[PDB]
């Protein structure tokens, strides 16, 4: 994150840190709790992924320090690309996990709600992009958990923002004009939350961008609620 701020432990309890043993471990993307078995992340923190085996979902964390060997974390049982993805700039850079036990509801780790179809035609006011991601294009993995409020842009300005991309309705963007706050560098997966009515939805999942913050860049997010059927299809299958 981009001209964030630490957040408070318990702030976003259904920010994940999806981390990879192959060949050693480390943080590799962002993620969101959305069931007690489910997080949502992006397709393209996958890339060369050949196993779910290699993967470990750390929920209820502040600091990556809280992460040692003896740290309980979720197994991944089942990776599950969209099957249109071809790459983040295209669309479709959505996944899902599936983890080999369930999650347990507490202060710490707690589900964020997908957004409604009815809410397509609402105004998001209050958005926050989280993650442990860089500060800055060239800089490193953070500690803490950063957090930035940054304002929905529309696709028609996005689209001007993009010239040679094809920035669709299934993609969502956020940033300001003269930009200073923005996903960066290890953010990607992770949510872009925002609170309608006193609650939190999934709006967007942190996806692309050219460069990090940069004036007249906004980020680029998969646009939740175009992919609800989906995700309904795949978490509650017969
Ligand atoms: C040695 O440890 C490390 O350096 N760890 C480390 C650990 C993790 C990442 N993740 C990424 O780069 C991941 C990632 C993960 C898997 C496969 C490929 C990629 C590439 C994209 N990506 C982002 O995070 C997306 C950046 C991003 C962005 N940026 C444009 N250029 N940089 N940021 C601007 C706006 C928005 Cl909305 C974004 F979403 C990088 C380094």
């Amino acid at each position: 994150i981009v001209g964030g701020t630490a957040s408070v432990r318990g702030e976003w309890p259904w920010q994940v840190t999806l981390h990879t043993t192959s060949p050693t471990q480390r943080h590799l993307c962002g993620g969101s709790i959305i069931g007690n078995q489910w997080i949502l992340t992006a397709a393209h923190c996958f890339y060369g992924v050949e196993s779910p085996k290699i993967l470990r979902v750390y929920s209820g964390i502040l600091n990556q320090s809280e992460i040692k060997e003896d740290t309980s974390f979720f197994g991944v049982q089942e990776i599950i690309i969209h099957d249109q993805y071809k790459m983040a700039e295209s669309g479709y850079d959505i996944a899902l996990l599936k983890l080999e036990t369930t999650v347990g509801y507490g202060d710490s780790q707690r589900p964020i709600c997908l957004p409604s179809k009815g809410d397509r035609n609402v105004i998001y006011t209050d958005c926050w992009v989280t993650g442990w991601g860089y500060r800055k294009l060239r800089d490193k993995i953070q500690n803490t958990l950063q957090k930035a409020k940054i304002p929905l842009v529309t696709n028609e300005e996005c689209q001007k923002r993009y010239r040679g991309h094809k920035i669709t309705h299934k993609m969502i963007c956020a940033g300001y004009r003269e930009g200073g706050k923005d996903a960066c560098k290890g953010d990607s997966g992770g949510p872009l939350s925002c609170k309608h009515n006193e609650v939190w939805h999934l709006v967007g999942i942190t996806s692309w961008g050219e460069g990090c913050a940069q004036r007249e860049r906004p980020g680029v997010y998969t646009n939740v609620v175009e992919y609800v059927d989906w995700i309904l299809e795949k978490t509650q299958a017969v």
